């Protein structure tokens, strides 16, 4: 076939019920998560190319950088719970990996702050039983799937994106096949 089990893909042994149509990891640790992000767009060319009724869905995990890898977890549930992920995601990526700005809660705090989240609106989220839950559906999506690596797509908790599987010599390429990948995955 042009699409493989185990080449552009791979097939979970576990499958996994009742999990969100187009599950994407991250990490603001992860070197090849902020290429995703900046370079590459993969979230938003996927997007580009899935039917109508699909929802995607994005995850922060813990197992990157210690306790500021957890702090991180619980503001990307703040980020959910207020809808201000496109006003966070760069300028933590680029905190974290770029400037190295971000050392402790209250830096990733600053990040929210400067997007223009008042500290009172999120200092009650990041309290609130709500992101609570929000940081236990990502953890709990996570540990569903096994997973020990970053970035990493999941379509219908079934098929996970093989990557390494694809040509990178031009990134545009790369992108395409890839969305491409989840959009096969999506009709499976």
């Amino acid at each position: 076939a042009q699409y493989e089990d185990g080449k552009q893909y791979t097939t979970l042994e576990k499958p996994v019920a009742g999990a969100p149509q187009v599950l994407e990891f991250f990490s603001f640790f992860c070197p090849h998560c902020y290429q995703f992000e900046e370079v590459l767009h993969i979230s938003d060319n996927v997007k580009k190319k899935l039917p109508e009724g699909v929802k995607m869905t994005k995850y922060h995990v813990n197992f990157m950088g210690g306790d500021l890898g957890k702090d991180l977890t619980q503001a990307w549930a703040v980020a959910m719970a207020l809808g201000v992920e496109d006003k966070v995601t760069v300028p933590l990526f680029e905190g974290v990996q770029k400037t190295q700005t971000i050392r402790s809660a209250s830096d990733i705090r600053d990040v929210f702050i400067n997007a223009g989240i008042k500290g009172e609106e999120y200092d009650a989220a990041w309290n609130s039983f709500v992101v609570k839950s929000l940081v236990a559906q990502q953890e709990k999506a996570a540990a569903d799937v096994q997973l020990r690596g970053v970035p990493a797509m999941f379509v219908n908790g079934k098929y996970q994106l093989n990557p390494q599987g694809m040509d990178t010599s031009n990134m545009d390429v790369f992108v395409q096949q890839y969305a491409d990948t989840v959009k096969y995955l999506s009709e499976k």
